[PDB]
DNA sequence: ATACCGCTAGGGGCGCTGCTAGCGGTGC
DNA sequence: GCACCGCTAGCAGCGCCCCTAGCGGTAT
């Protein structure tokens, strides 16, 4: 599904920030990708989200 | 920042559920979007992150 | 074509007495948007004016 | 009454070829604006409106 | 030659709405693919282009 | 309607010639896309089909 | 990745009769592909060898 | 009967570890073929799905 | 038989771009 | 008032990519 986020400039930076270590501990280039790892982050918030 | 994330079928569902719980319990119109609450998820799965 | 428009309170209100008689006769929610009813009637001007 | 309007390319270009005829014969400088011109033809598109 | 097109809703069922005529008149299954018929139709519109 | 085609190489060539044409005519950069121009002729082939 | 296997006639025969079971069963047409099946037994037929 | 079946990287990678394994043990160079040992474990798969 | 190479045929990711829409700010 | 700029919000075009699925060929 394709989606559109408006997130803040903060936001932006600690995603890309994952994906230089990512790139640099490992990885498959465009593996790792932007909409991979901030969707893995989205998914990890809603897991959370039925937690409390 | 505009950003495009391509998420599974079943993450795009849950956002929708909780925006539909939103504006049952409230709420402002629009004011509860579809990218709102889903970069909400998203800073929310970041704060996560970092705990680890 | 994004533009910017000054124009007077009446005009403002009867575009959008227009836009409540489109979504009571009608319409579908934001297909009768601001923009496009006004802009339809800036070309409806410009056919008028040729 | 701050407004934003999305025209066509051919609307656009057909109100600034009027200004440019505008400010040939006259005119004023600055006072066949766009924002006055456009909103001028908005009030002329609506007299008609009511006519019909 | 793999290509990416970005048709209409409108264009898009009716090419469906051909192969199933196809596949109910004929056909060989998976003969009468989505790529092959509208690549058919894309040629067919060459050919008058010219 | 996102759709793949596998068509010739003598389709996609002239394609191609085509857009070069507009582009040398014109053309808005990017605004004769491939994807447009061939879906153009898409269309062009169906109403066609049903004459 | 893609694979090469080359399999008894009667093992081709009885992956075909599960795709049968499954699509008179369910189910969703192409999703039970004899790739997948087949594919679905060989890491059966692995975690059996662990 | 030619087959094409579309594995896992792991999957794969195990299937080659086992032929490495025989290679080692025995064998017959290119009687322990891909072919051969994963049509032994898909054989093997199907006669576990019998017995439940 | 084995393991490689093509090829249509579909599908979706990926990241950029465009757009309409309405909100705001800036400096003249 | 004026004409630019910015921002969310949502939609989709665009062309690349990798993947599956199954079909064929090929030379060891």
């Amino acid at each position: 599904a394709k989606v559109n986020l408006y997130i803040s400039n903060d936001a932006y930076e600690k995603i890309n920030a994952i994906i230089e270590k990512r790139r640099q501990e490992g990885a498959r280039e465009k593996d790792v990708s932007f909409s991979a790892t901030a969707s893995m982050l989205l998914e990890l918030g809603l897991r959370v989200h039925e937690a409390q």
